[PDB]
């Protein structure tokens, strides 16, 4: 009866936007129910054959913006890759979209936090959401990245897709 298995750390972010860690074949029946058009994939490793066949069968486009998986305190998240990923995220034609990395905590958490900055969330609310997913693996460096990330190049893009105005 209870047969659907959302991927690791799965959540809805906004209308048409989801976050998780790396899906495996046990998660495919759940992800099929979301009618995804897009995956925003934030790891540099090649997408596994299993996952590629799932995207092909389901008509899902892969956007890969590979961010190296550094450990604190040697973390350097590249601004350009997050910027490129946000541009994909802000085009509602790409929705519904799943953002994922390995565990859905660090790279995924940074992209979502930068989206919340565009949505005018105060930093403590952004950090609280980040921390809820990252839990014991919360990194100060991810939150510092969000704090100083320059969103000026996006301020003109309307967000009519959102549940928030
Ligand atoms: O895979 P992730 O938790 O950056």
């Amino acid at each position: 009866e209870l047969h659907l298995i959302p991927p690791l750390n799965f959540s809805m972010v906004d209308n048409g936007i989801f976050r998780s860690g790396f899906p495996d074949s046990a998660n495919f029946s759940f992800l099929q129910t979301l009618g995804l058009r897009s995956i925003i994939y934030l790891c540099p490793e090649p997408y596994p054959e299993s996952n590629l066949q799932f995207l092909k069968s389901n008509g899902i486009r892969l956007f890969q913006f590979g961010i190296e998986g550094n450990k604190e305190p040697f973390v350097n998240i590249p601004d350009h890759k997050i910027r490129m990923a946000l541009k994909v995220l802000l085009d509602e034609k790409n929705h519904p979209v799943l953002i994922h990395c390995k565990r859905g905590k660090h790279r995924t958490g940074c992209l979502v936090g930068c989206l919340r900055k565009l949505q005018k969330w105060c930093l403590t609310s952004i950090f609280d959401e980040y921390q809820r997913f990252a839990a014991a693996k919360a990194r100060v460096s991810d939150q510092r990245f969000m704090e100083i990330f320059d969103v000026s190049s996006f301020s003109h893009i309307p967000m009519s897709f959102s549940c928030s105005i």
